[PDB]
């Protein structure tokens, strides 16, 4: 009728009995029948699925405001309750977002995000030197360094990598991601009005997250008791000042609740995905030693062996830059996008999408678009190099998404990827027990997060 066309749904279950192995391949078969915009019933509610670069741009870019709503994730909603950037809607979201930009684009205290990442990179190198070339799983370290960048921005400090209190909270935090992406939580996302009365992963997510909130909560009180309003140290200080100022407005959103959850929001948006992109990139660098060998020769040409890599070096390193883009593209770590909603009844391609309908923008269908990518299932830095060896970007490259919800941390993310990759490869070459030809790139869990398989790697200190 009005909604976009899609397969006919059963009553309670919607189109689930007809869905899968992987949702991505179902969406992909459904696109083959119904085209680039279609309706699927994942449970009783309808979801509009945007496939292809085009549909996604028309929605999120041309009718941006309409498509700037955030879809609820019920597994973590009883913790978040729509606080924090990545979870907020309407005026709360606008204000939280403008404030974060007005804030994190101002690094109150004196040291920049870039300098902090360079410092984390130095600490990483020294720590990896201690391994002496022994086989390791880099999961823990890569979680630790990206957490550390958020800790630095929000709490004004980093943690040592063997800090066992930090590691205990870190284990809890990232276990909450393994759990949110489990079947038991998928089923929960569909039947939460019922299963919330039973035992399950949701009770474990809740407890793990509330335990982290407790420590965030204690850090806020410590910041307040130690505050110098003339020299804010970090995000929390700046936010505490803004609470006072707006103290006389009860339409103001700048309260204690919003602060704990926004902080936990930033860890949640800012760590796992970046960490996993790093872990994926090093899997590709083992798989293709010639690429890693060329990135090293670019590092030596432009940077040298001595001084630390800096962000201005990127513009002079189009090859390494193209390798990073291509790790993000092939890596495809958020394949279905993060769910949106429409904020009003919305006309779109002759269809009507009623307010608050959920919408999935399937970024994967853009990252693999054969219009923009000659060989989409194969690792190829060439995708982002022109005939003169300079970097090119095209409209298929939308790993951070688009429009009003575009990744708030994009520039930080790319700085992390750039400085972590080059400062590591400047100092270490790499070797694994599995030869390149036997290395498998196929995601071990292809859900909302597309996880690379576990592997072991050596970091061999250079010259
Ligand atoms: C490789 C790393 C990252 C990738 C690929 C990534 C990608 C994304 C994507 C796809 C979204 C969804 C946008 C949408 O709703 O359409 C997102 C949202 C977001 N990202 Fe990132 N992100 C990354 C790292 C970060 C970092 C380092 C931060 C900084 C803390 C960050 C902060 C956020 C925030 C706050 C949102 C929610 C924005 C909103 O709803 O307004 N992300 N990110
Ligand atoms: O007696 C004082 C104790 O406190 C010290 O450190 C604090 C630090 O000062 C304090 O900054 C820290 O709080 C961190 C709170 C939030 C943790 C956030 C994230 C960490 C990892 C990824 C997501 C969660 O917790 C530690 C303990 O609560 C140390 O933890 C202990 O060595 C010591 O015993
Ligand atoms: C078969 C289940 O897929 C869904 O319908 C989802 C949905 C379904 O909710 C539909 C709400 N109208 N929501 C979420 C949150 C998803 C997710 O795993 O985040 C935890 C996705 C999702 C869940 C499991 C596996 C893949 C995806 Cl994309
Ligand atoms: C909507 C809040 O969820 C997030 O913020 C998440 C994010 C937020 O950070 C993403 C990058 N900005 N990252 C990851 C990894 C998620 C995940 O489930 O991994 C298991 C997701 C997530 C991504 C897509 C769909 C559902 C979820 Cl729970």
């Amino acid at each position: 009728g009005k909604l976009p066309p899609g397969p006919s749904p059963l009553p309670v279950l919607g189109n689930l009995l007809q869905m899968d192995k992987g949702l991505l391949r179902s969406f992909l078969r459904l696109r083959e029948k119904y085209g680039d915009v279609f309706t699927v019933y994942l449970g009783s509610r309808p979801v509009v699925v945007l496939c292809g670069t085009d549909a996604i741009r028309e929605a999120l870019v041309d009718q941006a405001e309409a498509f700037s709503g955030r879809g609820k994730i019920a597994v973590v909603d009883p913790i978040f309750q729509g606080y924090g950037v990545i979870f907020a809607n309407g005026e709360r979201w606008r204000a939280l977002r403008r404030f974060s930009l007005a804030t994190m684009r101002d690094f109150m205290g004196k040291r920049s995000v870039e300098e902090r990442i360079q410092e984390e990179a130095r600490c990483l190198v020294e720590e990896l030197r201690k391994s002496k070339g022994a086989l390791l799983d880099n999961t823990l370290l890569f979680h630790s360094i990206t957490s550390n960048i958020i800790c630095s921005i929000v709490f004004g400090k980093r943690f040592d990598y063997k800090d066992p209190v930090f590691l205990r909270l870190l284990d809890l935090f990232f276990q909450s991601f393994s759990l949110i992406s489990s079947f038991s939580s998928q089923v929960f996302e569909l039947f939460s009005g019922f299963l919330k009365y039973f035992p399950g992963t949701h009770r474990q997510i809740y407890r793990n997250l509330q335990e982290i909130n407790t420590f965030i909560g204690q850090s806020v009180e410590k910041h307040r008791a130690t505050l110098d309003p003339s020299n804010p140290r970090d995000f929390i200080d700046v936010y505490l000042l803004r609470m006072e100022k707006d103290k006389s407005d009860p339409s103001s959103e700048f309260h204690h609740q919003n602060l704990i959850l926004t902080v936990l929001s930033l860890f949640f948006a800012g760590t796992e995905t970046t960490s996993t992109t790093l872990r994926y990139g090093f899997l590709l660098m083992l798989k293709y030693p010639h690429v890693t060998e060329r990135v090293q020769k670019e590092i030596e040409q432009v940077i040298g062996s001595h001084r630390p890599p800096a962000l201005d070096d990127r513009a002079k390193m189009p090859y390494t830059d193209a390798v990073i883009h291509e790790i993000q593209r092939l890596g495809d770590l958020i394949p279905f996008g993060v769910p949106h909603t429409v904020t009003k009844d919305t006309q779109f391609r002759g269809y009507v999408i009623p307010k608050n309908t959920e919408v999935f923008p399937v970024l994967s269908s853009a990252l693999h678009d054969p219009r923009y990518f000659e060989t989409p299932n194969t690792f190829n830095p060439g995708h982002f190099l022109d005939a003169n060896g300079a970097l090119k970007r095209n409209e298929g490259f939308m790993p951070f998404s688009l429009g009003k919800r575009i990744c708030l941390g994009e520039g930080i993310a790319r700085t992390e990827l750039f400085l972590f990759f080059t400062t590591i490869l400047q100092n270490f070459s790499i070797a694994s027990p599995v030869p390149p030809e036997d290395i498998d790139l196929t995601p071990r869990e292809s859900g909302v997060g597309n996880v690379p398989p576990s592997y072991q790697i050596r970091f061999l200190a250079r010259h």
